[PDB]
RNA sequence: ACGAGAACAUACGUUCUUUGAACCAAGCUUCAACUCC
């Protein structure tokens, strides 16, 4: 479903943590590990 | 047996007349009712 045209936003619908977030700038990895450390340790 | 004796510096009279504590000025700026399992 990508790329369409793209015109597509995510409106709040409990769209997930990473729609809310930004910091997948700007490569794959370190990222993943920094948001995998930083919601998914402390709990 | 004094250059002395007697004699209110007194009477009358509004600190008073006219005068906006005013003029200008967004309770506003930036925010996802949300994330996780």
């Amino acid at each position: 479903p990508s790329q369409n045209q793209g015109e597509i936003i995510y409106i709040g619908g409990g769209a997930g943590f990473v729609s809310k977030t930004l910091h997948y700038k700007s490569k794959n990895r370190d990222q993943a590990r920094n948001d995998s450390f930083d919601i998914l340790k402390q709990l």
